[PDB]
DNA sequence: CGGCAATACTG
DNA sequence: CAGTAT
DNA sequence: GCCG
C-alpha cells in the first residue's frame, strides 16, 4: 500500500530515512551534472518513495513492494544498510567534478551546461569565471555580484519583511488585494534560497496591469537589484528579481512577484506552493492518469469534452480524485 | 523501448 | 535554437 | 533508471 505517484501520498517536513533519501538524491544530482533527466528522475522518485515511509526501513525487504525501486536504488540502499555507507555515493562526493558541478550551478544564471562547458575548460573557482565579465549573461553577473548574500538561507523573518514591503507597494494601488507568501515558507520551511509572493483581488479585473506598478513603486524605493518581467501568453504579470532588503546595512533576496486572476488564484497557488518535485509527479499524474493536463493557470481537456474551475487548492484536489495533502505534507 | 511537468525570457 | 528560471 |  504504496501510491506510486507522490501527490497521492504525505511527505512531511521530516521523515524517517534521511540518511537514505540524501543518498538517493545525491545521485540525482550527480545524473543531473552528467545531463541525465531520466535517470535523475527515477532516483528522485525513489527518494520520494523513502521520504513517505511510515517507519525507517530496518531490513532490505520492507523495500519489496516499494514502487521505483529497481536494482540500482536497491543496491545502494542495501549498502547502506549494511555498511551504513555507500561507495558509489561516497566517490561521486569527494570527486572533483561533483564538487565544481555544485559549486558552479548554485551560481544564479549557471545551469549543467555552462557549468560544463567552464569545467571541461578547466575552470574551478568563482573567481576565475569573474575574470571573463565579456562572456557572462545578465543573470550571471548578477549571480556573481551578489553570490555571497545569494548563498545565505533567506530566514522566515527576511520573509516577512519583504511581505510587509510588497503588501504596501500593492496598496498603494489596489485596495483590498492580497499578498500570499508561497514556496517553501508555505510548506512550513524554516529557509529558502528565495521568498516568493502571490498576489491576487477578489474582483477579476481589478488586478490587471498591477505588477508594473508595484515595481516602479520599488523601484522608486531603489530596492531593485536585477529583474526581468514575464507575460502570459509593459503589461506583465510576473516578476523574477533581486531586492535590496535593508536591515553589511543590506542584504540581497531573490523574489518572486506573481499576479494572478482570482479565478485562476487555486491554480496558481498550487504551482507555487511546490514542491518542485510535488509539481512534476502531480502535472505527471494529471495526463498519464487523467488525460487532462494541469499548469499553473488550470486545468484543462484536450477535448472540450469538459471545461474546469476552483475556489481553492481542496477543489483542485477534488477534480483530481486524490486525497487533499495541506502545504506541510507537499515536501516530496 | 519511449516518456519523463509545463512555461517564459535572455542571447 | 540553447540554456536557465520557476 | 524505472515503468507500461
Ligand atoms: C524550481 C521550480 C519550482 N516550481 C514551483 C514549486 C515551488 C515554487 C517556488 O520555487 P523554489 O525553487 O523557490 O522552491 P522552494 O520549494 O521554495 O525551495 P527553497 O526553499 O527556496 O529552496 O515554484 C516549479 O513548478 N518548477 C520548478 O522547476
Ligand atoms: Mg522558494
Ligand atoms: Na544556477
Ligand atoms: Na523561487
Amino acid at each position: 500500500s504504496m501510491p506510486a505517484y507522490a501527490c497521492q501520498r504525505p511527505s512531511p517536513l521530516t521523515h524517517h530515512n534521511t540518511l537514505l533519501s540524501e543518498a538517493l538524491e545525491t545521485l540525482a544530482e550527480a545524473a543531473g551534472f552528467e545531463a541525465n533527466e531520466g535517470r535523475l528522475l527515477s532516483f528522485s522518485r525513489a527518494a520520494s518513495v523513502l521520504k513517505s515511509l511510515p517507519c525507517p526501513v530496518a531490513s532490505l525487504s520492507q523495500l519489496h513492494g516499494l514502487p521505483y525501486f529497481g536494482e540500482h536504488s536497491t543496491r545502494v540502499i542495501q549498502e547502506l544498510l549494511e555498511h551504513g555507507t555507500c561507495e558509489e555515493v561516497k566517490q561521486v562526493r569527494c570527486s572533483e567534478r561533483y564538487q565544481t558541478m555544485k559549486l558552479f550551478t548554485q551560481v544564479f544564471g549557471v545551469g549543467v551546461k555552462t557549468a560544463n562547458r567552464w569545467y571541461q575548460e578547466g575552470l574551478r573557482t568563482l573567481d576565475e569565471l569573474r575574470e571573463q565579465p565579456q562572456r557572462l549573461t545578465q543573470q550571471q553577473k548578477a549571480g556573481l555580484q551578489y553570490y555571497q548574500d545569494l548563498s545565505t538561507p533567506v530566514r522566515r523573518a527576511d520573509a516577512e519583511a519583504l511581505q510587509q514591503l510588497i503588501e504596501a507597494a500593492v496598496r498603494q494601488t489596489l485596495p483590498g488585494a492580497t499578498v500570499t507568501l508561497t514556496g517553501g515558507f508555505r510548506r512550513g520551511k524554516l529557509q529558502g534560497h528565495d521568498v516568493d509572493f502571490l498576489i491576487t483581488h477578489p474582483e477579476e479585473g481589478q488586478e490587471v496591469g498591477l505588477l508594473p506598478k508595484v515595481m516602479s513603486c520599488l523601484q522608486s524605493q531603489g530596492l531593485v537589484l536585477y529583474h526581468q518581467y514575464h507575460r502570459s501568453h509593459d503589461v506583465f504579470e510576473r516578476s523574477f528579481c533581486i531586492l535590496g532588503l535593508p536591515q553589511p546595512t543590506w542584504k540581497a533576496v531573490r523574489v518572486d512577484l506573481v499576479v494572478t486572476p482570482s479565478s485562476q488564484f487555486p491554480f496558481a497557488l498550487l504551482g507555487w506552493t511546490g514542491s518542485q518535485f510535488f509539481e512534476r509527479e502531480l502535472r505527471r499524474f494529471s495526463r498519464q492518469e487523467k488525460g487532462l493536463w494541469l499548469n499553473s493557470h488550470g486545468l484543462f481537456d484536450p477535448e472540450q469534452k469538459r471545461v474546469f474551475h476552483a475556489t481553492s487548492e481542496e477543489d483542485v484536489f477534488r477534480l483530481l480524485g486524490l486525497k487533499y495533502l495541506p502545504p506541510e505534507q507537499r515536501n516530496a
